[PDB]
């Protein structure tokens, strides 16, 4: 119902089928299809037609653009599309691609200790650089600053000191992203919240504050089946795997209450 606009990974599924060699550009003739596909990303039960895929394309674009017969390099579609801060994530995904997660969080922990879902925003070249490290990927100092600037002007509005997690996690150049798994809204964020603190009590049965084994099943089955009703079998495997991947620090099993936080976007504050 909500209007919804594509964010930098759903552009970037829908161009990957137009652009498969990545040549970085499109022809004009797939632009009806690349809307119609982003239609069907953003309105999954709306049923698209052509003059709806024809109104909404014209809704994106200049009168004149609408006209154009040729290729359409990635920014230009991008700059109409995106958002600033998408366009941003975007291209930086394309030029510095950081497709680590287990690597991330790592390094998110080295500067986030206490699991509270910020790091300080005078660590962020320091973080970037860790980050770069990880991955194996040597860039000029002068990039390095770039990155640093222009992630500050994105992350750092509220400019309390602070950087969110939601924020850096959308760094990372993942097909389909591991943290950012969930809708971010206003009362997105309040409602999943209430529904995290719920169904981990009902699970912490013994009140350690960490969940482990058919405790760790029954609350993924709980908590996903809420966020998106009639979730596949399979993708509560993946999801429980994904939690065991990133948030199971001796070979024990246990996920602490504060990193389960974490990977649902929330911040546990104890």
């Amino acid at each position: 119902s909500a209007f919804a606009n594509l964010d930098a990974a759903g552009f970037l599924q829908i161009w990957q089928h137009f652009d498969a060699d990545d040549n970085g550009y499109i022809e004009g003739k797939e632009l009806d299809d690349f809307f119609r596909h982003m239609l069907k990303k953003l309105q999954p039960k709306d049923k698209i037609t052509d003059e709806r895929v024809q109104q909404i394309k014209k809704s994106f674009m200049s009168a004149y653009d609408a006209t154009f017969d040729g290729r359409l390099q990635i920014e230009e579609l991008a700059n109409m599309i995106l958002p600033q801060e998408e366009n941003f994530l975007l291209i930086f995904r394309r030029e510095a691609p950081l497709d680590n997660s287990v690597e991330f969080m790592k390094i998110w922990r080295k500067y986030d200790a206490d699991s509270s879902g910020y790091i300080s925003a005078a660590e962020l070249k320091n973080f970037l650089k860790d980050l770069f490290l990880q991955h194996k990927k040597k860039i000029p100092p002068n990039k390095l600053d770039e990155y640093t600037d222009a992630m500050m002007k994105i992350f750092d509005k509220n400019k309390d000191g602070r950087l969110d997690l939601n924020d850096l996690a959308r760094i990372l150049a993942l097909q389909e992203n591991f943290l950012l798994q969930f809708k971010m809204d206003a009362s997105s964020q309040v409602e999943r919240k209430r529904d995290f603190e719920k169904i981990f009590a009902h699970y912490d049965v013994s009140r350690t504050g960490a969940l482990e084994g058919p405790e760790v099943d029954g609350f993924v089955k709980d908590m996903m089946e809420l966020v998106r009703p009639s979730i596949s079998g399979g993708d509560l495997d993946k999801f429980r795997e994904c939690l065991l991947t990133h948030c199971d620090m001796n070979k024990d099993g246990k996920i602490q209450k504060s990193e389960l936080a974490l990977c649902l976007g929330l911040k546990h504050k104890p």
